[PDB]
């Protein structure tokens, strides 16, 4: 199977404490990209990646369990998939005119102020995003709409969000 | 005279654009921190910087004006400060004992839990944080809590917001 195969890569990842570090989802992400040459990056960074740890790890752990980790590594596996389909040019890069059309492939339909604010976050002078940031910008994108949709009880399109967990939110991540 | 000093440092860092952005503010952070050896730190990366100017660009221009720019420099060199007045053992690095007195300093007053949460997301293994996380949170506490206070224009401590505005707030840094 491919639980079988996941549990046993998760398995070494994890090592000693059964859980993966920041550090740890930096090497095997940076051991894995390498072998695409069609994925353009300068790497996944260890912010980038304490980053990526903070705003998964749902029970304040300081790493990434079983279950952490398998969804984060399922929605990169589909994620990079977009990325390469995306890049129509080869440039190995998502364009400032290729976002929306992978974000949207990935399920976010954003608006045009939206993609804007994005571009100018994660793109560099160009317009152009790199593997890393792509994946850095939706691991968050993802997280925040979560976020969101888990405060919003009433169902009204409207949260509440007192101090306490406005930082907990936002520092935590 | 002071400022006669800080036209001339920004013009001559903004350059052509007149404006400083990402990776013009990554060089001169890069640049000063070497000549301070009482601030270990493993560099200002290109994320960390990236996030840094993001939180700052209050007139979504993408880069750092004279008056963006100027907070910014002018926190740092009060941070840079208390960096080093809380760094009791001079190990060169803030340690989990000695960063609420300095957050206390900067005038910041958490709890418990919230500490826990930034030393997993800032510090290493022994719980220690090195300058450029150090600068890169504080910038990011900083402006969380500006940002906070300026949709509770009653003092209520509790926000109302959609998702639009959730996703520039918390995607946009
Ligand atoms: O190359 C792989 O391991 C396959 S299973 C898919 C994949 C591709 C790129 C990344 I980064 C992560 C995962
Ligand atoms: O402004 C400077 O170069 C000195 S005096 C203070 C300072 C020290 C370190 C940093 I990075 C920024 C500022
Ligand atoms: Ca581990
Ligand atoms: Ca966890
Ligand atoms: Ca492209
Ligand atoms: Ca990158
Ligand atoms: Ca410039
Ligand atoms: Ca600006
Ligand atoms: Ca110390
Ligand atoms: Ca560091």
């Amino acid at each position: 199977e491919e639980v079988r195969q996941f549990r046993r890569l998760f398995a070494q990842l994890a090592g000693d404490d059964m859980e993966v570090s920041a550090t740890e989802l930096m090497n095997i992400l940076n051991k894995v990209v390498t072998r695409h040459p069609d994925l353009k990056t300068d790497g996944f960074g260890i912010d980038t990646c304490r980053s990526m740890v903070a705003v998964m790890d749902s029970d304040t752990t300081g790493k990434l369990g079983f279950e952490e980790f398998k969804y984060l590594w399922n929605n990169i596996k589909k994620w990079q998939a977009i990325y390469k389909q995306f890049d129509v040019d080869r440039s190995g890069t998502i364009g400032s005119s290729e976002l929306p059309g992978a974000f949207e492939a990935a399920g976010f339909h954003l608006n045009e102020h939206l993609y804007s604010m994005i571009i100018r976050r994660y793109s560099d002078e160009g317009g152009n995003m790199d593997f890393d940031n792509f994946i850095s910008c939706l691991v968050r994108l993802d997280a925040m709409f979560r976020a969101f949709k888990s405060l919003d009880k009433d169902g009204t399109g409207q949260i509440q969000v007192n101090i306490q967990e406005w930082l907990q939110l936002t520092m935590y991540s």
